[PDB]
């Protein structure tokens, strides 16, 4: 059975991310750049700060007839004390995709499946919708608000935003 | 229970691929080198262009008594429209090896198990079997063509190297 | 069903490693440095050699509160014909952690779950606890010893860091 997670990842570039490892033959990205990253993570309700993503992109092409990148990307998705959510897959610049579920930790042992990505503003929003498999109990209910349906003027609740104790997790992942 | 998938990965030296990031302190290959790549992904018969591979190998030691190089590789290989799929472990230039099945998506969603890396040609040709668990679905037929038998002097289908309809799945990988 | 595994991670300071690529504008750990690594694994009993670690360590921040760095960590663990397992998740220099097994090969065909990280000595010393599912059989008898106490002080026996036939599993990977 299938247990849908929906968060919001956010890059308010108090991170000093991304960093960008620049190597390519190109003046644009391609294959040799590297981009180490780590965002902000929010419930999908944008209720609460939960904590961060983790991770690398390494740039595979530029796509020009798309105005945009392919990147392949290695990370994990950090929800404080109940654990943690790995992946694998394509990263597109330019439209939703995919990744591979490729493993968790704490409540997160044993998952498996796949994860959507929705870019909502380049590069700083994003919304992503893990079809989970494998978990050993359901999800706790403070991850699992009705999301808010993505859009570009999507913002993380206020209080979270200003990681006041209503508006984060226990121990928030930073 | 297991369904095997073979696909030949192809370097056709027209993808920018590989991209040497020298660090080591040495001539040959060492702890520091990177090198970010993708290539061609075309079916185990060679009849059809499926996609690509694309990631990261990191060099971990040059071996002088074997006279190659091992690896700890983190990437993916594409199949279209179908999915993805994803794998981590060892590429040793020098001898076949095994690595582990982390996740896919798409058709490949839930995909576990491992594969098996046959070094062809170094490095331009090299033919996988994965053996793949937790599919929900048989594998579409045009993927699971009888395997053409590895050897150094395979190739692609002509209408797969020319990208003709009969000789790509649809949406192929680039 | 369950299957613990312990092994311990030494850097004994003769594989290179590990090799710190610096991309921070730091003195510090930042944001954009890199860490390619591989040490040496021996049992949790310390009796015998099994293989190595290999793989990447990202930076994702100093944490000057705890005197120490978040690494986002990608490896795999060997063990000679046995086989490997891969992991995805957090390493933090202060504190123990647990990662997510993304999948492994040989006898490990079919591993998931999580495991401990716990660090002994920074760098060089660390002890793990593989909850291992997925196993086809009972872990082999020479691996699953009773562990030595874990401290800063433990070493391997005498005749597995000398590399003698009744310190080492069939082909421990070097």
């Amino acid at each position: 059975k299938v247990q849908e997670l929906s968060v919001y990842e956010i890059n308010e570039l108090d991170r000093h991310s991304p960093k960008i490892l620049k190597n390519a033959f190109s003046l644009m990205f391609g294959l040799g750049d590297l981009v180490p990253f780590t965002n902000k993570l929010y419930t999908g309700d944008l209720k609460k700060r939960v904590g961060i993503t983790a991770g690398l992109c390494v740039v595979i092409e530029h796509v020009p007839e798309k105005k945009g990148e392919r990147f392949e990307a290695t990370y994990s998705f950090y929800f404080g004390d109940y654990g943690h959510l790995s992946v694998q897959g394509p990263y597109l610049t330019y439209e939703d995709s995919f990744l591979a579920i490729t493993g968790g930790a704490g409540i997160f042992e044993g998952a498996y499946g796949q994860v959507k990505l929705q870019q909502l503003v380049y590069p700083t929003k994003l919304f992503y919708t893990f079809y989970l498999k494998g978990l050993a109990n359901d999800l706790p209910l403070e991850l699992t608000g009705t999301p808010v349906p993505p859009s570009k003027d999507i913002e993380p609740a206020p209080e979270a935003k200003a990681l006041e104790p209503s508006g984060v997790i226990s121990n928030y992942t930073n």
